[PDB]
């Protein structure tokens, strides 16, 4: 196991448009493509995205082409992080791998603010950390998912994902 097969578990994959748990547009393996309500500005997303006139569908080849691009944005943008750095340093390959999940979820600034957690995740204190990331919009909304993510961190194995 490794993050790309994580995530491709957690976020699936398609090549037409559709709309996210939150009712986003998003394409291939988590790529969201705007926050607007608008198809066509999903779809001009899209093409720009591609590089072509999509029409709302890709191939695969072009779905792990973003999701490559993706998973590279978020560990710079974990490593750019004052916040994120220190932690994601501190942690264990497996543990690692789980926050860049939630960072591909959540974006930066979302992972950032669970600063009590992620306190405790640098002292490595494992069950205290997996209670108060439960205590969240992320694991209300996205309990599965979320329950995958924390024991990660919890057990520091991918148990979870086996
Ligand atoms: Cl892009
Ligand atoms: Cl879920």
């Amino acid at each position: 196991m490794n993050i790309f097969e994580m995530l491709r578990i957690d976020e699936g994959l398609r090549l037409k448009i559709y709309k996210d748990t939150e009712g986003y547009y998003t394409i291939g393996i988590g790529h969201l493509l705007t926050k607007s309500p608008s198809l066509n500005a999903a779809k001009s997303e899209l093409d720009k995205a591609i590089g072509r006139n999509t029409n709302g569908v890709i191939t695969k080849d072009e779905a792990e082409k973003l999701f490559n691009q993706d998973v590279d944005a978020a560990v710079r943008g974990i490593l750019r992080n004052a916040k994120l750095k220190p932690v994601y340093d501190s942690l264990d390959a497996v543990r690692r791998a789980a926050l860049i999940n939630m960072v591909f979820q959540m974006g930066e600034t979302g992972v950032a603010g669970f600063t009590n957690s992620l306190r405790m995740l640098q002292q490595k204190r494992w069950d205290e950390a997996a209670v108060n990331l439960a205590k969240s919009r992320w694991y209300n909304q996205t309990p599965n998912r979320a329950k995958r993510c924390i024991t990660t961190f919890r057990t520091g194995t991918w148990d979870a994902y086996k």
